């Protein structure tokens, strides 16, 4: 049989891992898609008259076998991949992209959503039926046959691209990995660093030797401490070739037929497609706002450029910056990220710092389960109850780098709530910290620290959802808003009285001396022109290729040409993706919505002074963020829910305040 079948008899509706094996994906993604296309022709040529109920409601209550192997099957191609998922990728994502548009294509079924009126339909349900409305208009149920004919094509070849890509970059970035032979070539390296690449190296099948594995953005954080300047420019090297050139003509095709489909559908340019369905009203909106930051970042970035050149003595490379930025961080500050490292260990951060700040502010509470069976060995399973003792949902927790997992870091639902369904939530994150040999301690980067806070907020957004419809569940939210409970939940790895609770030496329980922790703090102020440019430069790279007048030749001559258009072709800031590795517009779902982070970021800095403004780190006021925003899904208008909660709507000088910008 298969496991797919039935529903989940596991607590929270955890899926049966245990019992679930490559074999069982075919089949099931088979089945999901034959029972749901019976059950829309059902709906389709119901004789019945159109309600809500048999209608809207009924494609919810749709395609429950297809969504149950979904949420394994692309939880495993992100997270512990292997050639055998990568050709079930190949031949099931066409299929899938067909699937979705034999449904959002059907003729009958779009007449029928269209006879539905509002009458007495409660404020979700309205939404919904809006919703389900645009849906189909935005994947062309409103074209003529013809055009109806080749966006199928498009987006069967769009897909294909994706997932041609993600495997391209994959398979790149693994095989460009730097191994080093003499660990005298390591001088500068943590010690628990070193360990960690000599079990790198073991894991990898090179025995006695170092392995350094490459992160998803251009910056590598070997750079900041690595004497050796051959291996800094060896790794960066490394880095900004990822994807030269098996996805350069890929990239290319694919912005080229998003120009085309958007067109097909209306809209000048992809992007005008994106922001139609974001909360920016325009794309003017959105190229205005970052015209007024790039002016003030690249200014700090020139400044921050001849400090380090003074420090330095001497000019410098792109593989030079961290470097010479931690020598200033060190001068300034007392702050060696050496030293950092021993009060940032894995199991004190996730207590103390993610789960601590959780229950002070929303009083939920958590319970290890070593005895639940997650989809990797190294997974940690969480039951979470509310205040009260009630059952809430399970968190997974998967916090280590491999070569079968993806770069960067991500949250994802094993299971979505809904009470048309009656689930709980089951939310999923996975960070990329290296692995410490059998025994070792995991110490962290602060980077990774802030990470570990901005994940955890995506799954308390999913953990938090109380909707009706399975189309609202936790972050199904525009792009644009849904990096603000990720990036606001951030603020707690900073808030002093939490920091002070688990910056602790890992072997002592030392507390860190008060006035280090100050300093350590004050050290997050600094560089912020160089975070800032790679930020925006990658943004306006992305916009770029989503917007063009006329289709580029060449992905590397667009790139460079887009940049220096934009003012933000600096040789020693590159943009934090480059075109051939921008894995978030090129196989997921951020193309013209990379400037999402700091549209964002503008309500999480607002949403700060909010809490500074009603006392701080109080449960009253978890209460409020939860049930005003959190446990909203895409159940109401974001802006219309932030501004009930903020007291009017957003402010954007606490951003600028915060990134140096005024
Ligand atoms: C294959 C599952 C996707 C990874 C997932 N999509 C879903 C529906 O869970 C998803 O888009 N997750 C978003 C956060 C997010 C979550 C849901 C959303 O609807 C949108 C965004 C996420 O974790 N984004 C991360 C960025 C990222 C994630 C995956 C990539 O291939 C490239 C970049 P983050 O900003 O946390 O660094
Ligand atoms: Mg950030
Ligand atoms: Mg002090
Ligand atoms: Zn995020």
């Amino acid at each position: 049989e298969n496991p797919f079948f039935a529903p989940s008899a596991l607590p929270y509706g955890l899926p049966p891992f245990a019992e679930i094996r490559e074999e069982h994906y075919v089949p099931a993604f088979e089945r999901g898609m034959a029972e749901q296309l019976a059950e829309v022709e059902a709906i389709a040529g119901d004789t019945e008259a159109p309600t809500f109920d048999n209608t809207v409601a009924a494609l919810e209550r749709s395609g429950q076998v297809l969504t149950r192997v979904s949420a394994v099957f692309f939880n495993q191609s992100s997270s512990d991949t292997n050639p055998t998922v990568q050709e079930i990728q190949k031949q099931i994502i066409p299929k899938l992209t067909q699937h979705g548009d034999a449904i959002h294509l059907n003729r009958p079924l779009f007449a029928r959503i269209k006879q539905i009126s509002p009458d007495g339909l409660d404020a979700e349900q309205a939404w919904l039926l809006e919703r389900y409305v645009t849906d189909f208009v935005r994947a062309g149920a409103e074209l003529g046959a013809g055009d109806q004919e080749r966006l199928k094509a498009l987006n069967e070849e769009l897909s294909t691209l994706s997932t041609r890509f993600e495997q391209n970059l994959l398979a790149h970035t693994n095989a460009s990995a730097v191994i080093v032979d003499d660990v005298a070539q390591l001088d500068g390296l943590s010690d628990d660093s070193v360990k960690a690449a000599a079990e790198t190296a073991k894991s990898r099948g090179l025995p006695g030797k170092y392995v350094i594995p490459l992160v998803l953005p251009t910056g590598q954080p070997g750079l900041a401490e690595l004497t050796d300047r051959a291996l800094r420019e060896r790794i960066h090297r490394a880095s900004i070739q990822r994807g030269v050139p098996d996805n350069e003509e890929l990239i290319v095709r694919i912005a080229t037929l998003r120009a085309e489909r958007a067109k097909l559908l209306g809209y000048p340019t992809h992007a005008a497609y994106v922001v139609a369905d974001q909360t920016a009203p325009t794309t003017e909106a959105v190229t205005e706002m970052l015209g007024k930051l790039t002016p003030p970042a690249v200014a700090n970035a020139h400044r921050e450029a001849d400090e380090l050149r003074e420090q330095a003595g001497h000019d410098l490379e792109p593989w030079d910056w961290s470097f010479y930025a931690e020598k200033v961080l060190k001068e300034r500050y007392a702050i060696d990220g050496r030293q950092m490292r021993p009060y940032f260990e894995l199991d004190r951060v996730l207590r103390d710092g993610v789960f601590h700040a959780a229950t002070l502010l929303y009083g939920i509470t958590f319970t290890e389960r070593p005895d639940l069976v997650g989809y990797h060995p190294d997974v940690r399973v969480f039951e979470v109850f509310n205040e009260d003792g009630s059952q809430l949902g399970l968190f997974l927790g998967d916090y280590y780098a491999r070569p079968s997992k993806r770069g960067g870091a991500w949250m994802n639902s094993l299971v979505k709530q809904s009470t048309l369904e009656g689930t709980r939530p089951v939310v999923v994150n996975n960070l990329n910290i290296a692995k410490p040999p059998a025994g070792e301690p995991t110490l962290m980067t602060f980077e990774e620290v802030n990470t570990m806070f901005h994940e955890f907020g995506h799954a308390l957004h999913g953990l938090f959802s109380e909707v009706h419809y399975p189309r609202f569940s936790g972050t199904a939210v525009p792009r644009d808003f849904v990096e603000y409970p990720s990036q606001v939940n951030e603020m707690w790895a900073v808030w002093p009285s939490v920091l002070a609770n688990y910056a602790r030496h890992w072997q002592t329980g030392d507390p860190m001396p008060k006035d280090l922790l100050d300093r350590m703090l004050k050290s997050q102020k600094y560089n912020q022109g160089y975070k800032t440019v790679e930020y925006l430069a990658a943004t306006l790279l992305d916009w770029s290729w989503h917007t063009f007048q006329t289709p580029p030749e060449n992905a590397l001559t667009f790139e460079h040409e887009a940049l220096t258009t934009a003012g933000v072709d600096l040789k020693l800031v590159p943009p934090r993706y480059r075109s051939t590795y921008f894995a978030h517009i090129w196989s997921s779902g951020y193309s013209a919505g990379y400037y999402s982070y700091i549209w964002s970021e503008v309500l999480d800095a607002d949403t700060v002074d909010w809490f500074h403004e009603n006392g701080g780190l109080l449960r009253e006021n978890g209460d409020t963020f939860r049930q005003k925003l959190l446990s909203k899904g895409g159940s109401v208008d974001p802006m219309t829910a932030f501004q009930s909660f903020r007291g009017r709507t957003p402010r954007i000088e606490p951003l600028l305040d915060r990134r140096g910008l005024l």
